[PDB]
């Protein structure tokens, strides 16, 4: 037992990572069968990340000015496609190291593993959330554009996230594996202004059901409310809105635990209300929103990989 | 920039790691070079557990009583020595896939990446701290046994860490790689008193200077300390004696800061005494302790691996 923010095995990632190079600028790709995903900005440099004109600078670009390290492996470029904001460079050698993978679109509030990464060498993994403004806080140096996000299905290796810029609020934001970014974002230097963030209730919700299993029971309450009441409290605490899809996804952990949606609703509207006064739930003192229902099921029921 | 618990990439890990059986009993081994290393508990039943015998136990048994899959690979045992708490299984083949590694022993206080198994299958990795009492608050289920911990040194597998019992309070004990316990447990099933827990002091401060780095500074304070004066205030609050080799340790977070060891203890010895009333630090609302200085160094200045 106990309860910890896990994150997948980052074997069969960690051999599609490479370095890509062109000008000075260098930063991370992702090799797989043919072809290396990088993000675009690699072509720009200092000076030209203020206005950038991705057309007339790929222009001046061909194969021979894109260096492609893979350790010590050299990989030779005989192409270069721009599609959206990555970059796909064709390459002679194919990866041995290819796993079973697809390129995927998340929703907000779907966690994922990150594996940073600087000169294509893996250097950390941890897990997190794409927050409902869709951007991410994560952990990202110079040098870490094109480390990737990813969830494992027991084979399949989903790719959902590329690493493309840091905002002045020291925040992330960045594309799918298809190039197009996640919220209004460009790639471009300026002030993007990012948008009102919220906490995500079904995964705080889980959170909770995570807490009863592991023997935390002191907020389950002696009252009770409705969907559409509980929603108001939600409302004036910067909550997102509850739904049926969400009682309906929560639904085999009401099973297990043997308590109902709403009278978990209840105890969390009653901890919003008056807080937690001096006291702490699985060892943290507020209320933890990167836990999906997913993740919680497969934590607290062990689960084989590879 | 911003701060995360970031765990070490398990790549060079999960292909050591194999499944191992003898009776019904089945858990987790690691296969480096010709050997398996594994909880020497794996011969015992659940009526065993209570009060074994491991001589007589051991001694009903030879090789062709070990399973020892590896996916679908089948390892042949030739030989199987007892040494300490850990058995040591010695097998036909040898893995093509062993790291550069070393086993050691570590300190109270001292951080690693876990990488929890089932059957063999490795399903996910965190960072955790073994406490001053010597146990780990981890995420183990029923199967966990076998799984281990480690840190790793560019191309080297330091392994520190193997899992053998969950205690009656929820919390984890287990043995180095030589098969010694941390701390005084035994591989028995019987109420096993822990040890009163402590905050670590060294690993709180480190927290401290990784905030300031990245914008966190409301808590700095115009007051300031002594040594032998800090310590006092420590005392009542259970945190470890600070020392003269935990000035010297954090002394380059204080050349990065330019904010000397003491003038950081003046901060929290405040923070122990007024508390943190309704605010957080990088998003927590009480003082964390998993990252030692090094940890809090390799995140905020990046590090190649592999």
């Amino acid at each position: 037992s106990g309860f910890r923010k896990m994150a997948f095995p980052s074997g069969k990632v960690e051999g599609c990572m490479v370095q890509v190079t062109c000008g000075t600028t260098t930063l991370n790709g992702l090799w797989l069968d043919d072809v290396v995903y990088c993000p675009r900005h690699v072509i720009c440099t200092s000076e030209d990340m203020l206005n950038p004109n991705y057309e007339d600078l790929l222009i001046r670009k061909s194969n021979h000015n894109f260096l492609v390290q893979a350790g010590n492996v050299q990989l030779r470029v005989i192409g270069h496609s721009m599609q959206n904001c990555v970059l796909k460079l064709k390459v002679d050698t194919a990866n041995p190291k290819t796993p079973k993978y697809k390129f995927v679109r998340i929703q907000p509030g779907q966690t994922f593993s990150v594996l940073a990464c600087y000169n294509g060498s893996p250097s950390g993994v941890y897990q997190c959330a794409m927050r409902p403004n869709f951007t991410i806080k994560g952990s990202f140096l110079n040098g870490s554009c094109g480390s990737v996000g990813f969830n494992i299905d027991y084979d399949c290796v989903s790719f959902c996230y590329m690493h493309h810029m840091e905002l002045p609020t020291g925040v992330h934001a960045g594309t799918d594996l298809e190039g197009n970014f996640y919220g209004p974002f460009v790639d471009r230097q300026t002030a993007q202004a990012a948008g009102t963030d919220t906490t995500i209730t079904v995964n705080v919700l889980a959170w909770l059901y995570a807490a009863v299993i592991n023997g935390d029971r002191w907020f389950l309450n002696r009252f009770t409310t409705t969907l559409n009441d509980f929603n108001l409290v939600a409302m004036k605490y910067n909550y997102e809105p509850l739904t049926q899809d969400h009682v309906d996804i929560l639904g085999p952990l009401s099973a297990q635990t043997g308590i109902a949606v709403l009278d978990m609703c209840a105890s969390l509207k009653e901890l919003l209300q008056n807080g937690m006064n001096g006291r702490t739930i699985l060892g943290s003192a507020l209320l933890e929103d990167e836990f999906t229902p997913f993740d919680v099921v497969r934590q607290c029921s062990g689960v084989t990989f590879q």
